[PDB]
């Protein structure tokens, strides 16, 4: 059973942005599905997370638009 992370990227006014990145999100050597809205401003991925950062995925956001897209994760580390 895997964990599900949401980030919720506030990125530009139509978000579509959130599918760009999916594309890093969904090439990980450790995930199962990819889940994200595009017309809100989330990414939503099941994978392997807990006792390693989650975060990680976060970058996947901070590469295509650093600085930038207020991205906010669900996590506990
Ligand atoms: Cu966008």
């Amino acid at each position: 059973n895997d964990s599900t992370a949401t980030f919720i990227i506030d990125g530009m006014h139509c978000k579509s942005c959130v599918s760009n990145i999916e594309s890093t999100l969904s090439a990980l050597q450790y995930v199962s599905s990819i889940v994200v809205s595009l017309e809100n401003r989330s990414a939503i991925v099941v994978y392997n997370a807990s006792s390693v950062t989650p975060e990680s995925l976060r970058k996947a956001i901070e590469a295509v638009s650093p600085g930038l897209y207020r991205v906010s994760i669900t996590s506990e580390v």
